[PDB]
């Protein structure tokens, strides 16, 4: 009946205190978000913003927010439907954390794709053999599906 002051004071620290690089803000309903992250300066993802969508569950904060790319992104860890591989999204996930925690995680890793991961989708092989040209790939897909910065 009457939203989680949780949410309300979340969502207000999201708008009035971001977190660098990253924007987010409701799409009047709070349980959803649209959310920016800058690609890392120095990644391949540099020259492009990311668009992602945020929900949170009717059982959030005891059930993680769920996070997708809409940007269509070349990384070893993030599939080709936005699906981000990151354990604060699902079994280190409590309600001691927030989503500006999720939001960093994912930032974080735009600037630290991990090929070795055993979950590595299947362009991980490339990533590491021919890191050159996957790079090159994944800075082509940036300038192909994300924003401009």
């Amino acid at each position: 009946a009457s939203l989680p002051k949780r949410i309300i004071k979340e969502t207000e620290k999201l708008v009035s205190d971001p977190v660098p690089g990253i924007t987010a803000e409701p799409h009047d309903n709070l349980r959803y978000f649209q959310v920016t992250i800058e690609g890392p300066e120095q990644s391949p993802y540099e020259d492009g913003i990311f668009e992602l969508e945020l929900y949170l569950p009717d059982d959030y904060p005891m059930e993680a927010p769920k996070v997708r790319f809409l940007t269509k992104i070349y990384h070893p860890n993030i599939d080709r439907l936005g699906r981000i591989e990151l354990d604060v999204l699902k079994t280190n996930w409590s309600p001691a954390l927030q989503i500006r925690t999720v939001l960093l995680s994912i930032q974080a890793l735009l600037a630290s794709p991990n090929p070795n991961d055993p979950l590595a989708n299947d362009v991980a092989e490339d990533w590491i053999k021919n890191e050159q040209g996957a790079k090159a790939k994944a800075r082509e897909w940036t300038k192909l599906y994300a924003k401009k910065k």
